[PDB]
């Protein structure tokens, strides 16, 4: 039922290798670039396929070119089965490392590193007029060459929405938005199916860092997306920060604050990641948890 069969061959250039990723909206390959002879991720969906995401994710992915942690732009392509991108193939998602761990727990020093990373890479699709909307570890992953391997990566933006009209002007928010996204890492507001803003990528940043360093989240092994809604709304936030840095406060005080049109300080968070590094001797250079 795959898309594409291994060993296809794309514009006479990219082979498939195998099938690295699947679900309801595409497909995602490991291929060879036959040019250039570096393996590469392609990225197919049916043509046929009523809900045609391909075309946003390279849109959003040409205008966050010349940006760092964003994959390199190779190809894009349509025909009578399928369209398809070709991209640079990235290493170990955040999800399989965080479950590598023996706790499920990422060190303070990996956790911190990792959240400055990410926010950078929310501000930069922030930056040019789109919202992410699932943030979660799976949608992000280190580099696999001596000049990325420290370097974290946006894998995906399927179901990312221009939150502008052209002028840089936010969209007037729909009454309703029917939330799409991950249930364990949504916002309050995108569980109250609320038009999201650039507030709820930096909830679902929150919860992911939460998670990071404590291994868990108090809703874990709850999958309906109702009852994640009902535990989130009534939590005393404060307590997910009971063993985390005090500067989280602050982040979590400043997101609680924003609404759908209200710019956040990311300046604000950077500052709350490289504080609590700071008092805690955390350095730049440190091997993550995941090396050795
Ligand atoms: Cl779906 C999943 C759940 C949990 C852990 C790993 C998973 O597998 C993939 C497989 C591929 C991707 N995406 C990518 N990977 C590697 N390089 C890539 N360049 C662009 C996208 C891309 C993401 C998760």
């Amino acid at each position: 039922a795959d898309i594409l069969p291994a060993n296809y061959v794309v514009k006479d250039r990219w082979k498939v290798l195998k099938k690295i990723g699947g679900g309801g909206f595409g497909e995602i390959y490991e291929a060879m670039d036959l040019l250039t002879r570096e393996n590469v991720a392609l990225k197919v969906e049916s043509a046929q396929q009523p809900k045609q995401v391909l075309k946003m994710e390279v849109a959003v992915l040409k205008k966050l070119q010349g940006k760092d942690h964003v994959c390199r732009f190779i190809g894009c392509g349509r025909n009578e089965k399928f369209n398809y991108v070709v991209m640079q193939l990235q290493g170990r998602n955040l999800a399989d490392l965080r479950r590598s761990q023996p706790r499920g727990t990422f060190t303070l020093s990996t956790t911190l590193r990792l959240g400055k990373q990410i926010l950078e890479s929310i501000e930069a699709i922030h930056s040019v007029g789109f919202l992410h909307r699932d943030i979660k570890p799976s949608n992000f992953a280190m580099g696999r060459l001596p000049s990325t391997y420290r370097k974290c990566y946006m894998l995906d933006f399927g179901l990312a929405r221009q939150y502008t009209n052209t002028t840089g002007d936010v969209r007037p928010p729909r009454n309703v938005a029917g939330f799409r996204g991950t249930v364990r890492y949504a916002s309050v507001n995108a569980h109250k199916n609320r038009e999201m803003g650039r507030h709820d990528d930096l909830w679902s940043l929150f919860y992911m860092l939460v998670e990071f360093a404590v291994g868990q989240l108090p809703w874990r092994k709850i999958k309906d997306k109702e009852q994640v809604g009902m535990i989130k709304e009534k939590y005393e936030h404060r307590m997910l920060l009971k063993h985390m840095p005090s500067e989280f406060h602050l982040f979590l005080d400043h997101i609680a604050s924003l609404d759908y049109f209200t710019k956040p300080d990311y300046q604000l968070i950077m500052s709350v990641f490289e504080n609590s590094m700071k008092e805690r001797g955390i350095a730049e250079n440190e091997a993550f948890d995941w090396e050795k």
